[PDB]
């Protein structure tokens, strides 16, 4: 009977943001560091990288808060 | 059949800081050691490698840490 | 359901500056130690790193005073 | 029923400006500390970070000011 | 029954050039803000975003003297 | 499954202040006492690098009265 | 069929800490040699060398002991 | 009356992991040996060719542990 | 009717590996006494470019044992 | 109908080895003369420049020998 | 077919170490003389240089000694 | 409805130059003393701070005759 | 009925020559000051930025006088 | 009746090569010397664009040469 | 809501002149105690440091005095 | 009638290595005597364009070999 | 009728190495001038541009050597 | 109708070292005066300046002389 | 509609030789006696400054006279 | 049409060595002379200048007998 795209897209975000976001910023932190290995530490990588984290896991409050509501 | 990615992208992180990142920091303490060989030897170089490394082990404690859970 | 950034990048700051920074300062301790062992002694060296010890420890008060409140 | 950018826009400048902001600045402060404590203590780059920070942080009323109102 | 479109272009540079534009300045100046807490401050960064601002909030009157009235 | 850094990194102080600095300021000792052999005996040399090995082995309990606990 | 990475490391690090490791450090010392026949005899390049030296070939036990086991 | 592809696929990959991809490894040392005589010599060169010849080589268990089995 | 890649591959390599880098080496040498006459004279330059020639000359071995036979 | 490689890059030896070596290396006296003239005499600029032309003029014999034939 | 860095170091070190360091070290002997006619003749030039001839000629057994073997 | 640039970079300009240039130079002067005091006291960093403020608060009438009116 | 180029590019070079151009040399004046009091004070900046505002003053004659009328 | 392509390419040219591209030349030299007000002073770049407006007025002669006739 | 500079660099002025900057001197003062101790006293090293630090509690004064109110 | 493809194919290459590709190659070097005059001079290009002129005229004898006839 | 490129490339050439490359020639040498005035004298500048003057002027004999005819 | 190089790159060496040259070398002597002023007198500073004067305006000569005619 | 450079500079060297070459005589004349009265009297530091002063006064004639008109 | 470098490299170095190269020889002495007037006299600026003018004046003969013709 197919479902409507409130609860679909719900899934999704539930999915992207459950146990797998997780994982997926435990992979940044490892590429952060093998780059800090193999080559020269700037700031700046490390700088975005922990931003891109931050907005990933602040998606919805991000949300909430940029559309008033 | 097919797994979730839940347990493929954590065999991922299982394999990059299992037996497969000790020797990829041995490889990175011998780069830091050829580099002070042949050169000089500044404490921002040994840093930033120690740090990455620090950051390579420290990936799953930080991500837990960072995400408030 | 993720996290407001204003509890992680809280988070950060309390690592950062908890029982990691104590350690993190031992390090620039030792280091400045082990430099002027093989070498020359100079004020420079000591002032900046316990400078920088300061300014890192000081994060909190610094930003609160700087911004006025 | 969607609301008008006027107001989404001045949302993204509270969030940014609210308690983001001043974390955000604690984490430079932390970032310039780090810095002088690994390496050379330069003012360039103290006053570049605070230079940045007060840039952030007087983006209203230099907005105000270079526009003549 | 429709408008000429020498009113809806009208509207269409008040609405970019009134309340939307001040707070659209405000997050290019805390732009370069975050840029210079997180890396390196050059003047080149603050000299093409403060033109940018100017040339945005000067296109009115570049454009009645580029085209001779 | 990787090691917090609060336990590395008090690895790697406790490997730097253990049976290593020893040997370390030993090494020191034997340079000092060269530098006397072939050239000109100056307190300054000796005052400097003492005090380098004093605040070597002086560094848990220095970071631990600098920052106040 | 290929082989493990877990192999290839090993193996990468074997040639590295061999005979080869051997005659680089060889060759670090004819270098501060020269260095000190052309020129001035600073306890500050040969510690550094030496240094290199000690952490290229400790690079097995550092990486051991750094991470815990 | 043709061949199913389960068993194609797995030719092309004895083909590209065999004989081949041995003079191909071959081939990718020897550039980075061309690259560092007229040039500069940087560890993220060789980090990144050595890693891609393992990750070639590593395909077959890189593979199988990706994907539980 | 063709010849198979395993001959191809080969052929370029024992040509790169002939009586060609010979010269190729040779011009490398030439240029770092260049870089040495109009300039400073730094280890690390010939460090570098002896490294990449040793590595050109034994790309055959080295690609032998980082591949496990 | 172009020509092989191994006589060009022959070529190019012969001729950076020449009769346009001898006056290079004629500059290179004359500019450490100068250096001389005006300035401060230090064994290591004399040093550096005279194993640069030896490493110029030595290029045929230490690629001979540094590559075992 | 290029040869094994086990060979190539070795003939450098070789080299290095013949016929080519003995007149190497007849001229820091030349060297320090000539230091010695015009100005002043002091303790720790001699020393210094001939420990850099001691090391350079004792850089085998150096290397022996400092790796346990 | 916008401004002119030859109103808004005026209003830089006096905002540069009105109370916040006053407190900039105070900070220079703190910073000169600053260096002053860890360190050595040297000629150069006076002038050319001095010079820079004479520059910054001299901006107006260097730019009036610079350009001839 | 639209004006020729001719009129237009001389509008805009009369634009970005008149009272334009007088507060751009002047920010440019004040950038070199600031420039000087956090940093190091290099005759190298102050010489290419007034050959700058020269340029830019100077683009008239120097067109007429490049292209001989 | 419309008029032969050997007169319109002619107009053309004459249009681009006539009081235009005076004003469009001089446009170039206020680019280039705002380019060094703010930012970095290079040859480069001063070099590139003086070749371009010779290159620009050059065309008619470089044609004719290039052409034989 | 964010605060005008204006206020938080004289935050920043406050903060380094008030309880900070006498235990700072007082450091200053400890420091050129223990430069007389082990070594020579010479008035140069006291005289360089009391001008810093007059020049630190003056730099209110002198900035008024300097710019000419 | 036409001809057969395999000496038209060979016209053209008997053109592009004729007496074209010799004045190709000589611009090629006016190429790079301009590219070192304003500007700066790396190794780099002047390899990476002598490589290009071998390659151009070793085609035949690359093609050859390659092949394996 | 058109001519063939064995003219055109050699008109360029000609034209290119006539009375125009020594002009450009001219413009090099004050170009080291000018920046050896403002600035500081490297040996590093000087070997460049007029090792550059060389090639360009070079070129024929250059490309006459290098193809063997 | 637009100029041939051959006048317009004159043109540029006529003005470069017509009355513009005179104005620069003064500056430069100006320069070399303010740097003696405050700071130390080297010979080296002097020397390197009246020899980018020399050069600057001994390029015609120098070009002349350089190319043999 | 801008100004020639050769009034600019000239503009530039009538200021820096005014008034204001007068009072930085005299800022360089009170630094000279400073720094007699704290440390020590050697004829160098008086030398190297009025030579200096010199240099900065006499630069007009000595462009005068050093370019042969 | 171009002259080979075996002729502009001999132009150089005729220039250098003619009568350029004995009023530079004369500015030398006119230096040492003036280091002695004001300051000391030592034995080392003077052997030191006298070693370079022959290295200047050697420099043909240094080249013949230092690559054995
Ligand atoms: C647009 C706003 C600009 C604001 C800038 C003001 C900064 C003033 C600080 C002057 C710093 C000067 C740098 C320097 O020179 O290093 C000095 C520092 O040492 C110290 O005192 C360390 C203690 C300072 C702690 C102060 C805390 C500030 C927090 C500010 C939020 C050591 O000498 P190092 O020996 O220099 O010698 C190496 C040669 N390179
Ligand atoms: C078309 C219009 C153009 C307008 C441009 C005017 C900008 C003038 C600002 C000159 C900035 C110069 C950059 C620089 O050089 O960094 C300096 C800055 O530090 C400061 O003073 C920071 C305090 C400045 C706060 C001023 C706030 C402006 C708001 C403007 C809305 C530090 O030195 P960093 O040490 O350079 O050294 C690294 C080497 N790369
Ligand atoms: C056919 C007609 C062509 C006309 C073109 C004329 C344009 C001239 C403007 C030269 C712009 C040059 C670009 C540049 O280079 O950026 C500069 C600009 O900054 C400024 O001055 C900003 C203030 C300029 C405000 C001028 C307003 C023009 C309105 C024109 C209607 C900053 O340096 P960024 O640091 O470059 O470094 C990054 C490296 N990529
Ligand atoms: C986030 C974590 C950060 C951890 C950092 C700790 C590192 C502490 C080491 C301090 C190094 C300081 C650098 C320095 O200054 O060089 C010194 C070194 O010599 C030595 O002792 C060499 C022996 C050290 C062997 C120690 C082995 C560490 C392994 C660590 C796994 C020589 O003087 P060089 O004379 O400086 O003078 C040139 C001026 N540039
Ligand atoms: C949704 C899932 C996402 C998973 C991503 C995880 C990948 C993590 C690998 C981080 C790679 C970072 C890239 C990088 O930055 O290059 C580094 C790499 O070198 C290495 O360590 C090579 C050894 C790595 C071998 C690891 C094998 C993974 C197999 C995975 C199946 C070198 O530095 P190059 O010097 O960067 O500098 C050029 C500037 N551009
Ligand atoms: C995922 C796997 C990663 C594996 C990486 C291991 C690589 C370790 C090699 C460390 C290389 C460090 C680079 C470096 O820093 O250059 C050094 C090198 O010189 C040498 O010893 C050259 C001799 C090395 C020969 C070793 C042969 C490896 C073959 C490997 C198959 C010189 O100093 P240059 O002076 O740096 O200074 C310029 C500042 N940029
Ligand atoms: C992975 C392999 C690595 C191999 C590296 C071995 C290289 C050993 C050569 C040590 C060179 C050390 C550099 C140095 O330091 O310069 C010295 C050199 O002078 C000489 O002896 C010149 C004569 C050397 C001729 C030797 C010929 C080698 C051919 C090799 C094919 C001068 O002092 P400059 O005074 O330093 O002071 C400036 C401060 N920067
Ligand atoms: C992390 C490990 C650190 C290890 C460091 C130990 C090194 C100890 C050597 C102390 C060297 C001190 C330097 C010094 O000061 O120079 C002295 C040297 O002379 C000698 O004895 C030369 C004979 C030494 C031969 C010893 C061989 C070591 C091999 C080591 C493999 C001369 O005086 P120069 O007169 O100083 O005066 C100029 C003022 N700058
Ligand atoms: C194409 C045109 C070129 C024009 C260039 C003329 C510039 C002449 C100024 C020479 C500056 C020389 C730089 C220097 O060397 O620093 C000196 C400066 O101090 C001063 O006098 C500061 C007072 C100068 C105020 C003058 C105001 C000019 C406005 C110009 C509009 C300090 O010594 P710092 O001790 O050098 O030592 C560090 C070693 N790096
Ligand atoms: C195909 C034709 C090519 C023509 C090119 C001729 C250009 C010659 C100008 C040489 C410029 C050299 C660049 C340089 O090097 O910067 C110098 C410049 O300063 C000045 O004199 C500025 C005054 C020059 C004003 C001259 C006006 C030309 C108009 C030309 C129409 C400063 O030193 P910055 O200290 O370099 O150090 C940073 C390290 N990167
Ligand atoms: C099949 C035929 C091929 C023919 C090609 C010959 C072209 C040779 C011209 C070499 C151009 C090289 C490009 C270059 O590199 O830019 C140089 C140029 O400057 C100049 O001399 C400008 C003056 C040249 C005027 C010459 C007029 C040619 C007319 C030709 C009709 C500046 O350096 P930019 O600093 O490079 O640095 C940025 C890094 N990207
Ligand atoms: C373009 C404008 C240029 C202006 C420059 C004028 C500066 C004049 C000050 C001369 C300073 C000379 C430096 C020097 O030489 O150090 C002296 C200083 O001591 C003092 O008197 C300290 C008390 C001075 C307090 C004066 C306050 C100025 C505020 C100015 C706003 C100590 O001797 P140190 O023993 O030198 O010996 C080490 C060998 N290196
Ligand atoms: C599936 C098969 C794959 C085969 C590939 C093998 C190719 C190996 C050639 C490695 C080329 C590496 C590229 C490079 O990096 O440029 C180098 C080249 O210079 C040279 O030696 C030029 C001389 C080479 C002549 C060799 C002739 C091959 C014919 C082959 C038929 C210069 O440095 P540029 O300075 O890099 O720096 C710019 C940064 N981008
Ligand atoms: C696959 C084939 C590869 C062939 C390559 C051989 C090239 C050898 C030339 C080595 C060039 C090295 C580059 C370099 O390093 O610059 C040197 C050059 O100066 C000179 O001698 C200029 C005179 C050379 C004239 C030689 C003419 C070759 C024609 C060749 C046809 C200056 O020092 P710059 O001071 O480096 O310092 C800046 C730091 N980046
Ligand atoms: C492939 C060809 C290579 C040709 C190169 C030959 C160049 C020889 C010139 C040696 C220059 C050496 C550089 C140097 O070292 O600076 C010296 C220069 O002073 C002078 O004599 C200036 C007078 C020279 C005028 C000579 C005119 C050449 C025209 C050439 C056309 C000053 O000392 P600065 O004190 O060094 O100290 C700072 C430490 N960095
Ligand atoms: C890999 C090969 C290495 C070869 C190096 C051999 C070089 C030997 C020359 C030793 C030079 C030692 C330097 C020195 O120390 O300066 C001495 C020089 O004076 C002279 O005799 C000048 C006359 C020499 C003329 C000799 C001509 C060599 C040509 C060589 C082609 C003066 O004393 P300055 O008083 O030192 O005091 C300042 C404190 N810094």
């Amino acid at each position: 009977g197919g479902t409507d795209p409130a609860t679909m897209v719900n899934n999704i975000c539930t999915f992207i943001l459950g146990p797998f976001g997780q994982s997926l910023a435990v992979l940044g932190i490892v590429a952060i560091g093998i780059s800090w290995m193999f080559g020269r530490a700037s700031l700046g990588l490390v700088a975005g990288v922990v931003g891109g984290i931050v907005i990933m896991f602040g998606a919805s409050f991000l949300g909430k808060t940029l559309t008033g509501g």
